[PDB]
């Protein structure tokens, strides 16, 4: 019983975090086998970030200009290259704590855990979602760049995010571990405005199934709807349109609870049109959209790693 | 920028989790140096839990009746004793991953991280508070008993909670690592009802300071109050009374923001009397009370471990 914002256990990732220093800039790197991945803006000064030419700035850097420390363990840089917006630093020593891993590029609406780090040292772990406008609502201070987001499946760490930028609106932008930004964001200090922060409808439905499994049932009504009728309502409230692919993914939660997906959509329609009347669901006074269907099944079934 | 429910990095605790089996009961244990700590109800069947006599049940158990596995690592039990509601199993091998640690008994209102485990394997990590009625609002399924709560201070893991029971209302009860229950709860399946779940006033004020640091400022008003006038209002809304000790702990957040503690209390008074008018603070539509003053300073200053 109970439903919490639950992060993956962070130990497999903690063992991969290092400090990367270039001149007077220090941030975090990820040490996997004999490669350290970090944001390419490690090579920039504050002035450089207004309009950086990364190819030109990197010409002035040699292997010996990159200082990499794994706790107190000095790692020797024997090669460097730029891949999109990340630097790959080849080091002399394979990380002995390298977990089984893959690099994945996640879709908007997918959730992950963030290990917030400073100077190569873990600070804390929390759950995030890739927003539909390709930002994340993180918690990141100066020095957190190169902190990573991940999922775990049994023995395997899937890295999906590396932190690069805070936007002036205080939301966060970053890359996959191939160094491609999520969304239209760039690693320069310019006018970059985020698009509409739309609600992840399939996640809200997953969380209402979690509420029913936990005994919060007041919002169940005698109504049903259709995908097209529900979607007229989703549009008005800046919800993502619901697709048959979404209905199919909610199948297992439907089967476990005996509540048809379109009946749960009718329950969500009434919540959107009438509000919550000062009531709570799983201790929230708002509709929560940072739990996936998989997240709900995992927490409600006790899956381990 | 940003404020999240942030757990401590879990790796130092992951390395301490083991599986303990006694007859047909499996739960989690904590392996520190050459001792495994686990709930004494590992020795009970389902029928035993209605009215267990732990001294009598333990007479039928020898060292060889306790099976302890650290992943695939079989640990040999060379002694056992009961301390309050925990069993101490002496094993032949010191855990090589033992962190610097202490056992602390926490006060109501203090927060901690939980590493939810099943069969000795970590599932997830989340932040909890000890409620004023000595329950926690966790996320625990069958098999989670012996999962632990902790804080980290630099190199040192402070263990404060071991999970034992779910109450019929679906909230959670447990012990310190000396095996003394928080509050009046006992390890038997009986009528145990929780007292009033009162709101932790000092934590709500800490979180309003966090909101101001992050630019959410709409709730700041032109009012002040006194401790006695505020406390008349706290009582009506089932808030904990605010003491001068609480005002003193909020001193650093007051100094950082230039907002007097009694001015922030006047802001909280108006929120309690008038509600939030459908507005949000740090992405919440309710007043959040599971962040301590120390938690806010830690997240707002980037403290590492």
């Amino acid at each position: 019983s109970g439903f919490r914002k639950m992060a993956f256990p962070s130990g497999k990732v903690e063992g991969c975090m290092v400090q990367v220093t270039c001149g007077t800039t220090t941030l975090n790197g990820l040490w996997l086998d004999d490669v350290v991945y970090c944001p390419r803006h490690v090579i920039c000064t504050s002035e450089d970030m207004l309009n950086p030419n990364y190819e030109d700035l990197l010409i002035r850097k040699s292997n010996h200009n990159f200082l990499v420390q794994a706790g107190n363990v000095q790692l020797r840089v024997i090669g460097h290259s730029m891949q999109n917006c990340v630097l790959k630093l080849k080091v002399d020593t394979a990380n002995p704590k390298t977990p089984k891993y893959k690099f994945v590029r996640i879709q908007p609406g997918q959730t992950f855990s963030v290990l917030a780090c400073y100077n190569g040292s873990p600070s804390g772990v929390y759950q995030c979602a890739m927003r539909p406008n390709f930002t994340i609502k993180g918690s990141f201070l100066n020095g957190s760049c190169g902190s990573v987001g991940f999922n775990i499946d049994y023995d395997c760490v899937s890295f999906c995010y590396m932190h690069h930028m805070e936007l002036p609106t205080g939301v966060h932008a970053g890359t996959d571990l191939e160094g491609n930004f999520y969304g239209p964001f760039v690693d320069r200090q310019t006018a970059q405005a985020a698009g509409t922060d739309t609600t992840i409808t399939v996640n809200v439905l997953a969380w209402l199934y979690a509420a029913v499994i936990n005994g919060d049932r007041w919002f169940l009504n005698r109504f049903t709807t259709t995908l097209n009728d529900f979607n007229l309502v989703a549009m008005k409230y800046n919800y993502e349109p619901l697709t048959q692919d979404h209905v199919d993914i909610l199948g297992p939660l439907s089967a476990q609870t005996g509540i048809a997906v379109l009946d749960m959509c009718a329950s969500l329609k009434e919540l959107l049109q009438n509000g919550m009347n000062g009531r709570t669901i799983l201790g929230s006074a708002l509709l929560e959209d940072e739990f996936t269907p998989f997240d709900v099944v995992r927490q409600c079934s006790g899956v381990t790693f």
